[PDB]
């Protein structure tokens, strides 16, 4: 096959993408092992998905595993009556998804079970897959020049043939394994067949953190999580949070090979110790680094030059309200809150009007990293721990480590229920997650 | 007696004011007539209330009426569970209201009845009084060296001795009445002693205007419904709508003899008139001018100078949200509406929290003048039919004439559940109110 793997792309044809998937246990090969994980459509990741706007999407999920499952949308501002993270669908049973691309969206989003209590079992088992939405940007030379690649960064354990079990540890930080994969592989070689690279970023692990950087190279950031910038960033690493996307822009500078690496980052997990009068948590400190893939530059690199500009952002209409939620830990129990409760289905946590514009102001009072998540209302992030942010465009997680604010201009868009809640999924299961309704 | 008439001034004592009034209907003389109506403590006006901050107000009202009745503390940032508009004091019971007189406060204020679809005749027939809350800005010779006055401006209409009773058109419009009165009395003559008197003007009529002007003199503002300004303000006239207060000085030029009047204005009233295809509603158009008091100043008049400052103003904190109330008519049902609704006990309209500050957006969508008002929450304009407002200082009542729009900051102080209405009573009775819930 080729040399570099990516999964399988499935796309709509005639403006119709109509797809049966089935949740199923797999047995495959996976970084030179033979392994049963869970799976859609039968591979690791899942297939990709690729729409453009104004496409209908037909998605009918077969439930072949044991426990009930669902589908949530990750960052499409679709209608939380599709997206819908309250449902679910028994072992044997099916549901169709059925919605239409919004009409300005571009970007790499995902789907993902989310049925509360079990996310982080059945996501760490292998449950994920990408969605690409095409834009007319994708038509700009500097773009479709470019040699376009998909990189699911997703870890893993096994135990027994099987993804390993999770263990009270793993509620309390949120699971990480030792196979550190790219798109199922491990350490891929990419043989750069053009000077100039897009490389579309997703974040699908439990936990892991994912400090990126090329060796020898800086990264171009030209879209976040939900949509592109308004021009090009330049940057010497990028962190990618669990949850979060983006795409950048690689320029060769000459032949040779370059390690694209996770460097250390410490994200605050912790272990126990005893030392003579303890058994108390300690920090487990920054992780170890980690080689992703192999990146080969062809002979005499030319890069293409990089695009002037991208998307203009929206201009927001002035606020109308300011929200503050609190970000707080119980470690030893594995509990986790937002302004002081646990997350409770039944509950509304804040209430508010569609087509108007919020402020968000979410603190993180705990001593981990915590990467929040918003469904169905994609946010422009102003600030993080007092620093403007550097640009404007769509996220849909932010990370905030220990004692950070992040300010978020959050446009209220589809009417009905939905979550806001902790991408480190364990720590969603174990409570931290709250319900916004819009009307 | 003096020459010129004001209500007697029942003043705490030892930090205490303990009174029993009862509110029933009393035969007195009037206007150079013999009435019955329904006052409190025998009087029309009700005794004035004359207090300082901190001091501790101990009132039992007797209800001696056929009807149920309560009171309204009006403007006085307390707690809505003392100055309840929800409770009904039977016929022939009583009810003790306790409350400490905050702080930070000064001005004049005003007790009436708030029994929902009851309002506006039991204030028609001669239910008000006066509050003053007395400062230590009242001692700066400026204002101490001045004749103090209390003017409540307050009209009536007589029927068979009694208050004429209420007609449909009435309850459309807001009752106005022939005989416009100062304190009770038919055009009183004035002798200022004084080149400088400070007036204490309140508005405790059911729905008429009064745009004041003093023949050949300016009025200077110093204080608004809540509490004083930041220093004078210079007006040729003053517009005081139904529970609006204001205090202003008056430098007497020259001796002589000056009317106060209160001058045409149009606040939207309705006739109804058949012209040979007709019975359509009709504009009243504007008020006829009306002569409130004769001013007679004294010989040789040297006015003290103007006080250089008065009260700086709080600082308030950065809002947390805005907020929306449409008003609207539907005239000949006699219905009024807030965000397209009537008035609903049960039903909370707004829910907001202690200790933030709120934008409000009072639009007038009617054509009629309405005073919107709030309890317990004291309000700073900040600009009506996008016009700034020319000073700061407390108000409790706004005047949105035909599709003005008010803009208030409004700090929420004491929790509970409390109203608010527009002050044409006849409108709040007929449905103009929500409710405001703070926690
Ligand atoms: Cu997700
Ligand atoms: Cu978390
Ligand atoms: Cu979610
Ligand atoms: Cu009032
Ligand atoms: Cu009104
Ligand atoms: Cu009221
Ligand atoms: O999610
Ligand atoms: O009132």
């Amino acid at each position: 096959g080729p040399s570099f793997p990516e999964p399988k792309v499935v796309r709509s044809q005639g403006g119709l993408l109509s797809l049966k998937l089935s949740a199923t246990p797999t047995p495959l090969a996976i970084a030179g092992q033979r392994a049963t994980l869970l799976t859609y459509g039968g591979s690791f990741p899942g297939p990709t998905l690729r729409v453009r706007p104004r496409d209908t999407v037909r998605l009918t999920l077969e439930n072949r595993l044991p426990e009930p499952t669902n589908l949530h949308w990750h960052g499409l501002p679709i209608s939380p009556k599709v997206d819908d993270p309250f449902l679910e669908i028994p072992p044997g049973e099916s549901w169709t998804y059925e919605f239409t691309v919004p009409k300005e969206l571009a970007g790499t989003f995902w789907y993902h079970p989310h049925l509360h209590g079990r996310v982080a079992p059945q996501l760490f088992a292998g449950l994920l897959g990408a969605l690409v939405v095409e834009s007319s940007l994708d038509a700009i030379p500097e773009l479709r020049e470019a040699e376009e690649h998909l990189l699911v960064l997703k870890d893993l354990a096994l135990q027994g043939g099987r993804p390993a079990p999770h263990t009270p540890m793993d509620w309390m930080n949120g699971k990480e394994g030792d196979l550190v994969l790219v798109n199922g592989a491990l350490r891929p070689t990419l043989v750069a067949q053009k000077a100039t690279l897009r490389l579309r970023l997703l974040n699908a692990s439990n936990a892991r953190y994912y400090r990126l950087a090329l060796q020898d190279h800086p990264l171009y950031l030209i879209a976040a999580d939900g949509g592109f910038l308004e021009e090009p960033l330049e940057v010497s690493e990028l962190l990618l949070a669990p949850g979060e996307r983006a795409e950048v822009l690689v320029r060769l500078r000459k032949e040779g090979r370059f390690l694209l690496q996770a460097l250390p980052y410490d994200r605050g997990a912790m272990g126990m110790m005893d030392m003579g009068g303890m058994a108390h948590a300690m920090p487990q400190g920054p992780s170890r680094p980690e080689t992703l893939l192999y990146l080969i530059a062809p002979k005499n690199p030319k890069p293409l030059p990089l695009p002037k500009a991208l998307s203009p952002f929206p201009t927001l209409p002035a606020p109308v309200v300011t929200r503050r939620l609190v970000l707080t830990e119980d470690m030893m129990a594995a509990r986790f809150f937002i302004n002081g409760q646990v997350f409770d289905h039944r509950r509304v946590d804040l209430k508010g009007q569609a087509q108007t514009v919020e402020v968000w102001e979410v603190e993180n009072q705990g001593d981990m990293d915590h990467p929040f998540h918003l469904h169905v209302h994609p946010f422009q992030v102003l600030s993080v721990g007092g620093r403007p942010f550097p640009y404007r465009a769509w996220k849909d997680v932010v990370n905030l480590k220990a004692g950070e604010v992040a300010r978020l201009l959050v446009p209220l868009r589809e009417k009905g229920r939905t979550v806001f809640h902790c991408h480190i999924v364990e720590h969603e299961d174990r409570g931290m997650m709250g319900v916004l309704e819009v009307g």
